[PDB]
DNA sequence: TCGAATCGCCGC
RNA sequence: GCGGCGAU
DNA sequence: AATCGAATCGCCGC
RNA sequence: GCGGCGAU
DNA sequence: TCGATT
């Protein structure tokens, strides 16, 4: 409960070291090292005061328990108490839980009596929400709301009203509570300053490792190794060039040879940012009035709504702290000339800042942050400086010359937002209001000094979706690939409309013949009542569909979740939660008799549709699924039990060379308590539902990565702002980004069968049974990708 | 259905006639005289365009019977139909055979309902398909309607616990979902007899309208039948035409309506001087002209027509002579923070029950539309009259006396609308108007509880503070988290302002000082109430006195004594149930912490008339019920026993603090009553004495009478809205707020005068209590508004008055069932003058 | 058996 | 009249 | 048969 | 681990 | 729901 200061030693040295300080000196000049050094040991300074903070709220809570630094020496002491319960003789190791932590939640915040009447009374507790728990399908549909509770209060709360339930429907002392503690002391006695120095010891070292990190006053320190890359001091906590769960993971980096890969990221470290002064004066006034700044602008219904406006307050109060931390960031350097922002990679190979406050943030944060090299605008500069502008408007699903009209008739607009940003609110009413503002104050100097106006703000183009353009492009897929854009087209191509027209094409079939209405009795299991039910047939779960218009807004969530892996299943939850309950609750929904019968005959319309826009997404997720549950399975002889194949993890490698290594692992056994916290083998299911996900985000942090270093050397770009598939660069410099991605994605896939080489990588991993069972390949489709380069709407 | 515009020919005239022209032409020059004369004429023109776009509306969703021009008729076609339907009904019985198919029907509802619905119904469908075939089955669904879910109604006792809910909601949907849900609760309950409704099938609900459609063609006629081809089985319909004459009178009855119901706005010259009854204020001759006093029939206007009252005229006249002018500096913030916020100063950022909640978000959503409407009102008018020099408003007064402006946006409104005005006519500040103007600066941060130093200090410890606000409103958000925020901003310009000019500074910002409790302070003066007079500040006391700190004190004594004594917890049989004792409610409330915040609007209600039942309702709403909902009142484990039990011990508290207002409003509620009794004889059953009215004559001269009167008969429907004797209850419920509210109209009068004769005083902001003038005449005003209450509590005995004018009139059975007068207390009127917290 | 301040604006 | 807003 | 299940990274909270 | 927020 | 483990 007593914490040494990290401070005095371990950061002062930080900044002591002279090593760092002359070589940071000599480049940049004594002051500008020095600030970063200083910097840099205020970061690892605020993150000392962070974890302090915690730890206080922990104490007087007496969740010191669930704090990282008294987790070391519960798990030494648990087994050893257990042992002695069945020795001196509810489950043996959760009453050893119960016992610890409260007697450490207890102290925190001293009578013996008093804390052998905790226990008991918990232990009462815990079994007879344990039992109901421990029946267990029943559960499981209590578990999801459980676990939505907040606090051991609104556990039992919520705990009570189920075992109500449950009594309905049928699934079913003080002294002695003082007396169960007792004994579970004196077990435990059997089983203090010292341990207590351990929990202290403790927390000082982790905070001591998890700094606050900040933006560098100097260009950041170029990574030429697996560590010590990004800022310059040698710190507690060294930046690695890969984000790894483990240090094993992270150690198979160290021989591999990936010359592009360390430029990209060098390049893009050394990209300089300004703080946007006007931006940040506007967002310093309307934040000190408004909770949001952009939020408000004027200009069985009941207990669904009463569950959000928690959420919605809750999720408010969330809101307004990151907005406070990255305004003081921003107020921090607005007079710095420049500012630079260190990165590095996820295990995956996206790019990533490595500070809190980074151009990879939220629109008002994308808003406070410009570059700070530009050129002079020129007719081109302007052409896309007024293309992203409609961009940020939300104008993005017209063509350009729209687009460029959008802005030239509310020109008058753009121009009174620039001269008095809290006198018109038009700026703050679009789709990315800050960013759009951001445009308005380059609009306006554009106007005012010609086209020789020099411009530094960042052009981002983004992908319209990066995966089904990416699958398209491997397998060829022309249909896909036209509905992504990445055939050149004279209108943008919605794939959101395209599923929708689709859906609507099934609807008047369905429609017209479809499956009848039938009746089935159902018995509820506990009532043992028979209802007469009705099973919707498909002509009349068309004509509800029908009835409500099936937008592309019934359909976008189904198909942006393509990617992650979600599937006919998943897709009819959020037809549900999606237009569904939000339809009933308005009022309209009267269509939708039964709302779950609705949601299942959408999802199945929807991934038929998707299976036929895109096949060659689908197929190549199926087919990395297929390798992933093969390598994932161990085999074994069903006589001997010996196994022949042991789980084996999956790796490929992307054309840049970045190597990967998928080695999802679960635990042997794991404790959970209902009103307390809960306390090495391959997972074969995340690895199947990881594997599809993971393959196409390496594929498009390659492509990033491709795109800046090809856009650095065969053009003059030096500045990068890089959101994962968002390019971004001054707009002078924008032309020539646009065609640089276009060109690296067309000669990756003109050079690479990324499927094919992954196959190569894993196919003698298989084992004999193994090899029939793989499908093949997908079939390569009709696409020609030298199109992709004539594509306006690709954007990447 | 198509009215002409007024406009043409008749607004034109405000304009034109010479007499009112030259009237004011010779007062304040041609020019001043046509804007003026322009400005009423658009006050009458937006005015006419709001009734277009109500009646447009109301034709749209069938509401044109709810309109006022189509409620004439009604009442006259009404009888007619009804006295059809019930000789219908005698003749269908007489005649023998088969009843027709909507005998039966038109049976359960009531033959007045009938009547109504249909009358409704069919100029709903006329006005918005004009076959007999659909207006026959609009007709039968809302009839079925009224059958189905009337029965809820008339049962009774029930339906008064849920009659509320149903009317606080709006749309007959969101009304017949309610009902339906009711419907089914009582039914489980089994109340309605267990007798599930039948839905009417489609081919009866035709038939019950066609029966009364052609009832009121018989009857009434304003519909008339017409069949379109004839003989021809594909084509054979009958369509319903309403009668042109009909259709004329209401759309006569709409521009007349039209015309006479103005948007008053501001004046830009000074408003006309009231010399009688009529046509004061504005200047045209007008469609609508002013009333010195706002009465509900002519004939009360009329008494008014004799009476010399000539110090009344004088302060109305000196009141609207008070010139105006819209604070600019205030107005640029307010345009600015209103484009962002709904309410500017609402969301500043700073460092059983579910189904309450949900009641609680609907009124939410409910008082955001209505809180903001009137905002973007007050801003537009408030910019168009930004760059005048001046504005002036016109006032007169409600039946009792009391003062009000009469444009719409008027100084007596929100702290917006106060903030968004000042005087115009200003003077040098010096050093006691620098004082007051921090006093003022004090009170509309909040800092009003405490002695005027400290006030003092509060405002000179903020100068920083108050001087950043007045640089940059809208960089420091401090002025909009005070108590009175855009009033307390206007102080922190004007506080800039001072500093940078010095004592020389020309200041016209208005300084208001607030009576704290007017009501008991003018009960206490007139029995000279020492207890209450000192509670409400009304004697000089050693610092401001909360009456509901003190009747909180007097709360909390009686807690800790039913803690320690006070009766057990005893078991009562209920048709067996715990009945909390004195001593268990003690204790819940003691855990809870009895503040000024129990207590207050229990002696704020007691003006109204409000006594120890009335508390308990409070009581609940006002913090048991918040208390369960966020999670205290764990303590109030039986709530409605906490309240009675509170509400008991606040009563208590009240009338041992001011018992020259219990015993004073007793009195004038027993003189109402027995004049408003009728005497009979009971043996004869002849009334000797018939109902009287009450009324009285304020010391400042302005008479007024109290006749509230009853109609004789009404009708309600549970879908579709419902459409003399005198009211003892409102004669008795009404006279004791009423009679104190005219003293303190009286009060406020002769302090203007006084102030504008004795003092220089020319301007002044008034609300009913609150005085306000320029900071260089603010002491003047503060000694003038003490001066007048002496005097006429001096010169004048209102009560002993008030029974001189109906002792006359009472019988002589009614003699010894009157109080005598309430005795009078030991308070000196003179330490009024030496009072710094009265304020008045 | 019942009931338990005045004035305006907006909406129905 | 009912619903909501504001003034005292 | 039984039965389970139905992207990555970051911040805040427990 | 859970919950909330944001980025793609 | 149809695949997946179990």
């Amino acid at each position: 409960m007593n914490t040494i200061n990290i401070a005095k030693n371990d950061f002062s040295d930080i900044e002591l070291a002279a090593i760092p300080f002359n070589t940071l000196a000599d480049h940049y000049g004594e002051r500008l090292a020095r600030e970063q050094l200083a910097l840099e040991h205020e970061s690892y300074e605020m993150g000392e005061a962070r974890f302090r903070k915690m730890f206080e709220r922990q104490l007087k809570a007496g969740e010191v328990a669930d704090n990282a630094a008294a987790k070391p020496l519960i798990t030494t002491l648990l087994p050893k108490m257990i042992a002695r319960i069945n020795d001196w003789f509810i489950k043996p190791e959760a009453v050893a839980y119960i016992t610890i932590k409260t007697t450490l939640a207890c102290l925190t915040s001293t009578t013996v009596q008093a804390v052998a009447s905790a226990i008991g009374r918990a232990i009462e507790d815990e079994a007879r929400f344990g039992r109901i728990r421990d029946a267990k399908h029943f559960k499981k549909n209590v578990e999801e709301q459980l676990n939505k509770r907040v606090g051991h209060v609104y556990k039992k709360a919520f705990m009570q009203v189920v075992e109500a339930d449950m009594l309905s429907k049928g699934l079913l002392h003080k002294e002695d509570s003082i007396h169960v503690g007792v004994r579970c002391i004196e077990m435990l006695i059997e089983s203090a300053p010292e341990y207590a120095e351990a929990i202290a010891t403790r927390a000082g070292a982790l905070a001591g490792i998890s700094p606050m990190f900040q933006p560098c006053v100097v260009p950041p320190k170029p990574w030429t190794g697996i560590t010590g890359g990004g800022y310059w001091a040698n710190g507690r906590r060294p930046l690695a060039l890969v984000r790894t769960h483990s240090k094993k993971a992270l150690m198979r980096y160290e021989d591999v040879y990936m010359p592009e890969v360390y430029k990209a990221i060098n390049i893009a470290q050394n990209t300089a940012w300004k703080i946007n002064k006007k931006v940040l004066a506007v967002a310093n006034v309307i934040t000190k009035w408004k909770h949001c700044p952009v939020e408000d602008i004027p200009a069985t219904a009941w207990k669904r709504a009463a569950a959000a406006v928690y959420r919605k307050d809750k999720a408010r109060k969330s809101r307004r702290i990151s907005l406070e931390f990255m305004l003081e960031q921003a107020n921090k350097f607005a007079n710095h000339k420049a500012i630079w922002f260190p990165y590095n990679m996820d295990w995956r190979g996206r790019v990533y800042a490595v500070s809190m406050f980074n151009p990879q943030g939220n629109d008002m944060t994308k808003g406070l942050l410009t570059l700070a090299k530009g050129k002079p605008i020129g007719k081109e500069g302007y052409y896309w400086l007024k293309i992203h502008g409609a961009n940020c408007a939300g104008v993005d699903k017209v063509p350009f010359p729209e687009r460029i009209k959008f802005i030239e008739e509310n020109h008058e607009n753009i121009m009174a937002c620039a001269k008095s940003p809290l006198e018109n609110t038009w700026w703050a009413e679009q789709d990315s209001p800050f960013c759009f503002l951001a445009f308005c104050f380059e609009y306006a100097g554009v106007q005012h000094h010609g086209l020789s106006y020099n411009c530094s703000l960042p052009l981002a183009f983004d992908g319209s979706c990066s995966g089904i353009q990416h699958f398209s492009a491997m397998l060829r897929d022309e249909v896909g690939g036209r509905a992504v854009n990445l055939l050149p087209s004279e209108t943008v191509q919605d794939i959101y409309g395209i599923v929708a027209k689709k859906v609507n094409e099934i609807l008047q079939a369905d429609a017209i013949n479809g499956t009848d209405n039938e009746v089935v009795t159902v018995t509820d299991e506990n009532t043992g009542e028979i209802s007469e039910k009705v099973k919707l047939g498909t002509k009349a779960l068309a004509g509800q569909w029908l009835a409500y218009g099936v937008t592309r807004s019934v359909t976008k969530r189904s198909v942006m979740t393509l990617a992650y892996g979600s599937k006919e299943f998943g897709f009819r939850q959020q037809v549900l939660e999606d237009t569904i309950q939000p339809a009933i609750d308005s009022g309209k929904g009267l269509m939708f008799t039964q709302p779950n019968q609705a949601a299942g005959y959408m999802a199945k319309l929807i991934w038929e549709s998707v299976s036929v826009t895109v096949v060659a997404a689908v197929e190549a997720m199926n087919w990395l699924k297929s390798a992933a549950k093969l390598l994932a399975a161990e085999v074994k002889d069903k006589k001997t039990g010996e196994i022949l194949r042991k789980r084996c993890a999956v790796h490929w490698v992307t054309p840049d060379g970045f190597p990967v290594w998928q080695e999802y692992k679960k635990p042997i056994q794991t404790r959970l308590n209902l009103m307390f916290l809960g306390q090495s083998e391959i997972d074969a299911h995340k690895q199947e539902s990881g594997i599809a996900p993971n393959f196409v985000h390496s594929q498009d942090g390659s492509h990033l990565r491709k795109t800046v270093v090809w856009a650095h050397e065969k053009y003059g770009i030096e500045s990068f702002a890089l959101i994962h598939d968002s390019f971004g660069t001054i707009p002078a410099d924008a032309a020539n980004l646009f065609k640089a991605v276009r060109e690296t994605m067309v000669d990756t896939y003109e050079s690479c069968d990324v499927l094919a080489d992954f196959y190569d990588q894993f196919a003698d991993q298989l084992h004999e049974s193994q090899l029939d069972k793989m499908p093949a390949l997908p079939a390569k489709g009709n696409l020609n990708l030298r199109d992709i380069l004539e594509s306006d709407f690709a954007f990447a």
